[PDB]
């Protein structure tokens, strides 16, 4: 109902760091 | 024609999901 | 001068997708 | 207090730069 800010724009920004934790894990783990 | 939101906010959105989907498959099927 | 629209918006959809070429590729090319 | 643009969007766009300086190395470093 608030068209102030899409929850598709935070929704974005919450993937990214996500990733970034799986991403992360993955390299620690193997190469 | 409609300046309220640009297609490229949505798209970058999209795309972010996308990578996901077939990052996600690659770790599966290999490491 | 334009408040309309930041750059990095802009910049970052474009290095989305400029990262999926490379990404992309080194899929193909590498496991 | 500025309601004028969110440290979200800019964050984002921070982090996927950032993520890409320590991709692009693992790339070089190990394929
Ligand atoms: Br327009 C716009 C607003 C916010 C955006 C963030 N999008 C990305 C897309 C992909 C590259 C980077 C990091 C992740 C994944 C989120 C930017 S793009």
């Amino acid at each position: 109902s608030n068209d102030s800010s899409d929850p598709l724009v935070v929704a974005a920004n919450i993937i990214g760091i996500l990733h970034l934790i799986l991403w992360i894990l993955d390299r620690l783990f193997f190469k």
